[PDB]
């Protein structure tokens, strides 16, 4: 029971995702480092947050 304040909807069982503790969505996801915007149904969740792989693809 919260709302996704990325894109601006409400969410709680739907295309939600678990970042290890915050509720994203897949397409909201904000780097946890870069704070780039990664959107896409593509990336990945850890540190109990969500990191962007384009991060990782700086290197
Ligand atoms: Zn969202
Ligand atoms: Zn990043």
């Amino acid at each position: 029971a919260e709302k996704c304040s990325r894109c601006g909807d409400s969410v709680y069982a739907a295309e939600k995702v678990i970042g290890a503790g915050k509720p994203w969505h897949k397409n909201c996801f904000r780097c946890a480092k870069c704070g780039k915007s990664l959107e896409s149904t593509t990336l990945t969740e850890k540190e109990g947050e969500i990191y962007c792989k384009g991060c990782y693809a700086k290197n």
